[PDB]
């Protein structure tokens, strides 16, 4: 579980999004696996405008931020799990690294912010969503 706080918006894994969340939605994308909603309290989070390829990322699973490099964001197939089909995913990040259904939502970060939250994993790979193409997440 996990989400970004920035602003008045909380970004989560749109398959972990909860009523509250669809109650007070602002944006949503299945092939990104996204969806923010409105909040009361303004967040701390910042999000980074960047293209970088190194960063760390937080595994529940582990308790432990790990440093990583990803890859640049793409549409990659992923596997059928509880809650897709298999299916090709948009502006998806891979990286080498742990990670276990309930890893998502974890913060990928680097130098300049929060890059994105884990959304997809298995066999020593984990996958992000990026959030850094998200231009209004800074305004309104
Ligand atoms: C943290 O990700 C791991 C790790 C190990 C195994 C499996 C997973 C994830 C949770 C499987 N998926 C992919 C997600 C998606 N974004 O399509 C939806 C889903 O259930
Ligand atoms: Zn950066």
């Amino acid at each position: 579980s996990g989400a970004i706080y920035v602003g008045n918006y909380r970004v989560v894994n749109r398959h972990l999004a909860t009523h509250n969340d669809w109650a007070n939605l602002v944006w949503e994308d299945s092939s990104r696996d996204l969806l923010v909603s409105s909040t009361t309290a303004q967040g701390c989070d910042t999000i980074a405008r960047c293209d970088c390829q190194t960063g760390v990322y937080y595994c529940s699973s582990r308790r432990k931020h790990y440093p990583v490099s990803f890859s640049k964001p793409s549409l990659i197939f992923v596997e059928a799990s509880e809650y897709y089909p298999a299916r090709y995913q948009s502006h998806l990040m891979l990286a080498v690294g742990h990670s276990e259904p309930g890893d998502c939502g974890g913060i990928l970060r680097c130098q300049h912010g929060v890059v994105g939250i884990v959304s997809t994993g298995g066999n020593g790979l984990v996958g992000f969503a990026d959030v850094r193409d998200l231009l209004w997440l800074d305004e309104e």
